[PDB]
């Protein structure tokens, strides 16, 4: 059964007009701006930004790459699909 959303968890993300986004749930580094209440800091792959999501847009990476691991025209996206493939965890800093 599911657990708690946690820092290094892969999804896609979704955000307003983009399409569901290959990322990672980040931790936040000490002296780091934190995220709002019930939000959580969103690593995009790809484009290397990060946003503040709910769960309701979250969607695990295992469970949902057959539909949203994809080529996308959007820039940034196909980097996106190689990192979470191939080095979700690494430090793209």
């Amino acid at each position: 059964m599911p657990h708690a959303f946690k820092p290094g968890d892969l999804v896609f993300a979704k955000m307003k007009g983009y399409p569901h986004w290959p990322a990672r749930i980040d931790d936040i580094a000490d002296g780091a701006v934190k995220p709002p209440p019930n939000k959580y800091p969103i690593f995009f792959f790809g484009t290397h930004e990060t946003a503040f999501l709910g769960p309701k847009d979250l969607f695990p990476y295992d469970k949902s790459k057959d539909k949203y691991g994809k080529p996308n025209k959007r820039k940034g996206f196909n980097e996106g699909l190689w990192e979470i493939q191939n080095n979700p965890h690494a430090s793209y800093s």
